[PDB]
């Protein structure tokens, strides 16, 4: 009934060397804000800022993982 | 020790009206392939194909959401 966001905070853009996975959970009838949650390769998690131009480079890269240095 | 992909299936173009969330889990030392998992607004999930020109338009858009019935 009274839900919110899955993340109260977010990152501005951390090294993608730690990020092992990226999860995007758009807003809803509860949270009218985005909340990107990435999984750390260490088992941790680091929320990203969907209002950052670096968050659109940490994802697209993730889907690429590695191409050539 | 012997892990694989977290996606047994995939969809090559799905409605962004059903998708409520997007999950991207790059490959690892087990699976050398991607496994995009998107959450349904019904509680279900629809695996996407990390090798489609539309799968990169259903995700990027998800981060934008836009409308909200």
């Amino acid at each position: 009934t009274e839900l919110r966001c899955q993340c109260l905070q977010t990152l501005q853009g951390i090294h993608l060397k730690n990020i092992q996975s990226v999860k995007v959970k758009s807003p809803g009838p509860h949270c009218a804000q985005t909340e990107v949650i990435a999984t750390l390769k260490n088992g941790q998690k680091a929320c990203l800022n969907p209002a950052s131009p670096m968050v659109k480079k940490i994802i697209e890269k993730m889907l690429k993982n590695g191409k050539s240095n």
